């Protein structure tokens, strides 16, 4: 296509949504290609990371860890404006996995405090994708402090399983996976910084480590708990797209499957099938879909045990409905 | 509808310890059927290496990883579970196999002097982990070696890709436990008087996310030496490898998987001629090979640091007759 | 075969180069199978792994760290002569992940000081395959010194996608991941020996900590960035072959991605495709396919960024070629 071509295109500006949602879109392409344009400002800003008050100096792209889910068609044209405010210290890029070319993006948007760019790529290939902050020689460091996302390209026709039937969802849930690496003091009290740079140092020695102190879905531990779980009804449809840009995550989804799961993110991979926990490696994007069948509480987690209900990896889903008996029942309750 | 679960036949079958695994057949004989198990909950003090490293195990019906369970696709498996009055804490169990209340989990709460039964539909074909889960203590049950799996066979056995049959001769399971036990400024691992005295140093090493040990069958060399698993060239194995909470990397030393259902699911088709599986934390697998060559065989978690120096090497014993087309030595160690 | 049948068969002396290199080799299979005959000399050397000058005592199989690709097709012979020479102290011996018996040849290639082997085995299964070294009773020792490689069993047929379309590369590269254990003092400085064993002890302690000093490509920081940057150009087919033997690894071509990814390693299980990041466990070799849309320097790494970019697990490509603004393009460059 050329510059013309892309020029006659129609354009449509779309309005990010905080996580686990997503913004409104059309599983199935509402006519031919178009260039989906957004917009996200870069905060540096101090975010609290689980019930102590331990916080860190995050990079959120839109102002939250993860930033928001990007959703376009194969074959559109993502059109992205990044703001970095000249209240920021940092530089700061993006690299879309989804893009072909100059380190997805990252060598050709790094920008200043009080600076912008606009990037336009081609959403080549469909599926879930990571999106993250990379400036050359502190790549992790900005990974690591939050600074990560993901994308959804959607086939043109919407979603499939492995042999041609239709797979449309009632609702979509992204759940962005965070490891974190905050410093100690010798009583073993997480350390708090007046800036981010004055962390650097330390963080850098818990990264070494390579064991996260927290890991966390949403930002924080218990971030989709309590009146922000996720919810859904016996018979409904639901997409969960999970992303960690730096490390391996295992999904779960306690008292469910994955019906149907894509776990290198890809929608021209089959999807695996029946799964009770699916595995992301770290750098990547997956999605799995799920028809409810019993009411009552889920959750969902990474299942290394010690890092969902040690380190915060764990949320809850909320089911409402009736009970089937068939599936599951209780002979003898707990009695003597 | 209703009447027609409770007229399905009901089927006792008397467990056995891992790495064997009770009587069953591959392709489901007659219609659904209700299996009935029963487990008895010990909290037992186990020896783990050779240094007589101990650990409060919670044992299901008395090992670490609890037994394997093997039931057809669309039977339901009905478990009684049982929880002394001699032990110290309240127990359940998770079926990752099993659609609702967490699993079972949130039905099977059973604190010392009780039991329970639990029904449920295997729906889904495919090796499956089970462990235990208390709200709010879930990874020190599993880890303190409350885990072990089922196999739900689809209803006309194995197949491969293509859809001709695979039908194994023999089967083992083989649990994989990563333990964390605490050690004192002097690096040697400390004992316990009861399960809880030991739970706040247990979490600070959890939280290191590394294990002080990873074993097969509970412990460092359980299947070495004289327990070593066996099989004879031409004879088919189905491994089936569990781990409740972390990662693990099967391969199978001088062999190959054949067949490898990773995700330990059977309407996701295997991967084929295998070095090196992986079975996520949270999940089992199953391997299906036909042996060629006799000899010891070591079957291992391939981070080699986690299988030589941490527990995680078991072997098989091979008879037969060597095959010289396969493998020769032209020429042996010389000057 | 026959051990007559066997003896008939033509031979043909291979020529190893040096990772990232492949030795010369056809696609599709030159006549019927055939003994294809390799000779390596293991050398115990020291190599320097950072800029540092960090030392390991490494076992290197023909002399490099990972030993060379070896590359035959389905149902051809390999015959390892394999020699440990006198100037070395231990004893060493080769596991072909690709064999069949004797504990992949281990256990009939345990030569001491000194002494040579000679090992040949059908290699019936197609794919790429982990090599290493096991002396019993010493084995992550050896393999954690550099003591391993891979080698490349083809179809007969050359390869295929995953409905039967031919795939055929112009270049390939090897990249051996290692990951290193170096002892430290109590100010945190590396220690040097003046003999392998000497570091034994201190070695196994940090070993139990399952937690790399160094994660490298090629055997050291840096080794495949700069003058040993790999080639291609734009249009240019590109199989990657990535080998880890003993711990888990999460390839991705940073602005690009893996085509067709044989993540398991093996040519009869269809292959991944439009991966992001793809995984390869700790003890198996993985390929991508990669056909290069864009110019510039890309990056390919562990996407445990952490690994990449503090340990040292990330190489550059440099692709020549003209940019094509369809697929990227920078709408508005950085700026106030
Ligand atoms: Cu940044
Ligand atoms: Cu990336
Ligand atoms: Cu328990
Ligand atoms: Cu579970
Ligand atoms: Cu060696
Ligand atoms: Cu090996």
């Amino acid at each position: 296509a050329t510059a013309a071509e892309i020029a006659a295109l129609p354009r449509q500006k779309v309005e990010l949504v905080d996580p686990p949602f997503v913004h409104a879109h059309s599983q199935v392409a509402e006519g031919g290609p178009k260039v989906v344009e957004f917009t996200m400002v870069i905060e540096e800003k101090k975010i609290v990371i689980d019930d102590a008050g331990t916080e860190v100096h995050a990079m959120a792209f839109n102002g939250t860890v993860p930033g928001p889910l990007m959703v376009v068609h194969q074959d559109d044209y993502l059109e992205l404006t990044l703001i970095n405010p000249e209240t920021n210290t940092l530089m700061h890029n993006i690299d879309f996995h989804a893009a072909t070319g100059a380190l997805g993006g990252g060598g050709l948007t790094e920008i200043n405090p009080g600076e912008k760019t606009i990037l336009r790529f081609k959403a080549t290939k469909p599926g879930v994708f990571v999106y993250h902050c990379a400036p050359p020689g502190m790549v992790p460091w900005h990974v690591v402090s939050g600074g990560n996302g993901a994308i959804m390209v959607l086939p043109r026709e919407g979603l499939h399983d492995g042999k041609g039937k239709a797979l449309t969802y009632d609702k979509i849930y992204y759940v962005g996976e965070q490891d974190f690496y905050v410093p100690r003091d010798e009583n073993g009290k997480y350390k708090k910084y007046e800036a981010p740079g004055d962390a650097y140092e330390d963080t850098v020695k818990v990264m070494r480590t390579l064991t996260p102190t927290h890991v966390v879905f949403n930002g924080a531990v218990g971030a989709l708990t309590g009146d922000k779980a996720m919810t859904a009804a016996v018979g409904e449809k639901v997409l969960i797209v999970h992303s960690q840009a730096n490390r391996d995550t295992r999904p779960h989804l306690i008292g469910g499957h994955g019906d149907y799961v894509w776990a290198t993110g890809k929608f021209n991979t089959p999807p695996d099938v029946d799964q009770e926990t699916w595995f992301i490696p770290g750098g990547a994007a997956g999605a799995a879909f799920y028809t409810f069948q019993q009411p009552g509480i889920y959750a969902y987690v990474n299942h290394n045990l010690i890092e969902a209900f040690e380190l915060g990896a764990a949320a809850h889903f909320k089911v409402t409905g009736e009970w089937n008996d068939d599936l599951m029942t209780s002979v003898l309750a707990p009695s003597g």
